[PDB]
């Protein structure tokens, strides 16, 4: 008897991953045997300048669990892992690292989490380690900043090794946007979340030199794609210097009356100043609360999402 | 005989509400059953905290007419509202809460209204009574404040208790905007309106620590769905700003001629400052103006709205 | 035999129309039955206000040619005949008003242009005449900017009356753009178009007092939704100004080494203020070029029209 | 037999082509009739204002190869060059000039590099030659700023004499894009790319009074559509500002304590000058990050493209 139903995917991006390939697909078969289930291996090669997908070939002619998607270019470890989602048709999808950096055999455990009624289950690092305490300085900063600018609750050290079930691919699925903040949007996806602790081995602990850039325009994107605080800041600041520059005209005013002191060119320079860049960041800020309404707009979030119904049908 | 036509949708959004679900359950019943109309009852669990999906589901099975959505998280009761309002299938629909704040016997007369051919039956408080004189004259304000900058005429003292044609249900769900001002958005769908005026009990009249930030970005929300006026103000501005800078240089060099005093360097910087703010307000104006014609492209309202047809078939 | 295709739409939209809805038939049908060929009559009501509906299914119960689109709500007059237009379903489409203003026997001269080959035909009026002076001074002004600023041709005194062939309403339906200039986009949907003169008659030649407000906001319309012109001057001012304060800088700074006077504050204060006022104006210009290419992508156009193919079916 | 399956498409855009026809057709059927392959060869009138129409239909009636596609207006080379891409279905298109201002014969090469497994074939000049040295220099400057500012790599030398396999052409209409620049585009698009060399014939060598305003807003869109740093720079100028304001004022607060002088009027206000300008930079620079996104949103690019699979089928 043939299934035809995959119970899971493992989806793993790969770049330039010959020498691997083979320590790979022996780990996961050998944790993913003694699990009993139909699964498949959706391996994306992101475009890789080695012969990575030869030997990915050669892998499929061999084994019917693996498949390859082959993406045009080389788009990034994130877009990568989003095309093997979209081609992934198990009722649990686990994204994995070629480099076995987090253990396989985590995924049982995963599994078992699955079968408990949890729809999202991170794999998270027991502590940071190897991180150098810039890095974990960074990243506790960047936390507690986007939990309290943001509505949404992302939990610590969850990386992309995670088991996602089917109706949270789906879920994910319905959120067409180009500037994507992955963490957050598993956040906001709020269906039974869990999470499994695992210690990365030392071979993986710390050995990275961060760019700092792209690491400030991943948090730029996460604080940009869950808040709108920082457009909507600026009417109040520049109501507040309005009401400023009002106030030392009025003292000038009451100054050049009480005491007879005609007002200086300076200080009327200042209110001027004042009053314009007051007025000037009422304009902006109101020009920012249009954006983020146009930003929302175009994110094209669905409005709910719906986990369980009862006497009704999906709607379409 | 089996009708298999739903004639009324009765949407409750449940947040934490066991130990309301009998009374509430019940008082439904005893109002529904004298109508002589088949009907269902939606209830949207929208993340509850508590035993209230466990009891609805008890529910559920032994009343045929209950129907549960069960939202993944907990989305907030307008957006929990409108998934009811997806999900619900009756010839009209009526929003309840399940506090039963809002006499549920009143359905009855918002049926009535429906069937003299109304297709909104607002529910209105005669008199708010209970609220506090600050939230009354914000309130009032507000209303001021949107009927003058809109064109719409939202009726006053009405909340989420209504009835809704399945006409206008239609009207509403061919609104794709993800920053909704319902109220605005059911005074912008036009269709034959009336409204039934209920006195709230003593038991709900006024007892609320109202957020005014919260009701302050509401009434922003408001505002900004229904009226560009703030992003056109600021041209204006900068050309009167503009204006008056070049007047004052104009003055100052009649003095410069007539006098024969050079113009003090304040004066000039004061020219310099107040010219260049008016050209930055009018640039801030004309990227309002653009911003303005963005949102109305994003929010991709329906350009009409079509209540009847004599001798020709609705287009698809 | 029953053609079942109508060759001939003439959509009126109507909002409160009664007492001119008899003698308007009556013209329009004297003017239809010598041009012997099927037609159908689209009224669409906007929400009027007194006894034209009624009126409008008394004629449509006896008039098999008269189809009404009873809009929800009053939209306007050119909302309505978008309605209208989408609801025809004629070969040749020919909006008309129902005071008759616009003598209907043209109508018979604008199919016999669209016999000739061409796909638009504009009702143009021979001479403005009873409008004062102001409005055809701002008209001629408002035509010439818009001329200057744009790729567009809109042919003078060209109004609401014309005939629109099948292929130019299914180009106007492929445009979805909620902030629309008419006559800007008949003149983007570049057909074979001509035009017919008429002189209007003295009863309706002038009695208008025109809401300048109103006429500046369609202007803005026109000239916002075909030039991005007004978003891009600004970074070129800002560049200008800054070479400005730059060159001024410079040339202090000359006058204090080749002159030994130290540099007075006031002109230093205006070099950082044209300097500052110079960045933002280049940083509100590029914000201006993005929004410029937002608007463009949300007006969502299509990149070309085809009129004809030979050799190919048409693309769905 | 008739295979039915074209495979080679030559796409010519035509704008007041005539007395070239002839030759053209002349010369491309010498050229594709040794490939021994089926093609079609997509003619795109683009509004021309002479009797090339006619004698495209002319020709279109005696050989069954030409196609005509005929645009209502003319929209551009380039439109017209999507339209006839959009209306091709060889399995490789080759954009060509009717004037043969690149060789045709050319082609032939092209179809080789196209038969050794490459997707997009670039037919680039060996040298610019004819051009100018203001124009050289423009183009190697553009290129090189293209290139430090995006992630794309726009080949040199890069007309739109190319050929596209049919995937290339099929990932092309995925991108809904209004303001498009295509040479980056086709950089976007990475599948297997390569060029052929041609040496350009002294008749087209140069002639040509480029309109530097069109080559410079041309560069605009190129750089606007894949960088968004001219949007990210404003905040972190104005981060620089407000921080040099505030060292100043703390500068001036030390020798006010230090020396006992009290700050001069002009001091402040260059303070107050330098803080409000870096406000306003720091709130232009997070409208322009927020705009940023929202473009991205709107331009719609896909997130990834496959170019093969192994074990799946292609996602609808
Ligand atoms: O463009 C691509 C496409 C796919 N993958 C795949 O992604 C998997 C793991 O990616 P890897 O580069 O090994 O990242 P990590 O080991 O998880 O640690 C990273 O930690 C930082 C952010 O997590 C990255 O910037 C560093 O490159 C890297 O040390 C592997 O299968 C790769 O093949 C990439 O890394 N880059
Ligand atoms: O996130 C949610 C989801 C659903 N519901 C449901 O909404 C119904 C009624 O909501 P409720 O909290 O009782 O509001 P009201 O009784 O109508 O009065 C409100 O008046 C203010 C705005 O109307 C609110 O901010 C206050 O919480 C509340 O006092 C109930 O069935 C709830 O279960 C919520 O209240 N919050
Ligand atoms: O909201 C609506 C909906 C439909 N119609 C219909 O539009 C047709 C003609 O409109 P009308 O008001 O008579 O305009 P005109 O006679 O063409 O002249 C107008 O010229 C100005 C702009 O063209 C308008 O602002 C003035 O109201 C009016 O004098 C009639 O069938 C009306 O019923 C309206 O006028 N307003
Ligand atoms: O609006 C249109 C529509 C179609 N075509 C067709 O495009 C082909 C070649 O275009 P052409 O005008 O001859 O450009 P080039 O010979 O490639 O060189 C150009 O180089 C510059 C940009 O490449 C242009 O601005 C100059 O017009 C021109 O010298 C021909 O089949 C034309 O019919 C146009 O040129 N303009
Ligand atoms: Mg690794
Ligand atoms: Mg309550
Ligand atoms: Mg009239
Ligand atoms: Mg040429």
């Amino acid at each position: 008897q043939s299934n035809a139903t995959i119970e899971l995917s493992i989806v793993i991006p790969m770049y330039n991953e010959e020498d691997n390939l083979e320590h790979l697909f022996a780990r996961l078969l050998e944790v993913l045997t003694p699990l009993k289930i139909t699964y498949e291996i959706i391996c994306v090669n992101d475009g890789s300048k080695d012969k990575t997908l030869k030997q990915l070939i050669d892998c499929y002619q061999s084994n019917r669990q693996i498949k390859i998607v082959n993406l045009s270019r080389n788009f990034g470890k994130e877009i990568a892992l989003s095309a093997g989602i979209d081609y992934a048709q198990g009722n649990a999808v686990i994204p994995i690292d070629a480099d076995l950096q987090d253990p396989p055999e985590l995924i049982h455990e995963l599994v078992d989490k699955w079968r408990e009624g949890y729809d999202i289950v991170y794999a998270t690092r027991r502590s940071r380690q190897g991180e150098t305490w810039v890095k974990q300085f960074t990243a506790k900063m960047f936390y507690k900043v986007i939990g309290r600018m943001t509505e949404i609750k992302i939990p610590p050290n969850t990386g992309d090794f995670r088991l996602m079930d089917r109706k949270v691919v789906n879920a994910i699925k319905q959120l067409p946007e180009r500037t994507r903040f992955m963490k957050g949007l598993f956040a906001w996806v709020g269906y039974r979340q869990t999470f499994v602790l695992f210690d990365r081995e030392p071979r993986f602990q710390g050995q990275t030199k961060w760019n700092y850039w792209k690491l400030w325009n991943f948090a730029l994107d996460g604080i940009f794609s869950f808040s709108l605080l920082p457009l909507k800041v600026w009417t109040y600041l520049g109501s507040i210097i309005s009401l400023l520059s009002l106030a030392y005209a009025s003292f000038l005013i009451l100054k050049t009356i009480t005491l007879g002191v005609d007002v200086p060119g300076y200080a009327s320079l200042m209110v001027a100043i004042l009053f314009l860049g007051g007025v000037q960041l009422i304009s902006l800020g109101v020009i920012g609360e249009y954006l983020g309404r146009v930003y929302e707009e175009v994110k094209a979030r669905p409005l709910y999402l719906v986990s369980d119904l009862w006497g009704l049908e999906y709607l379409p």
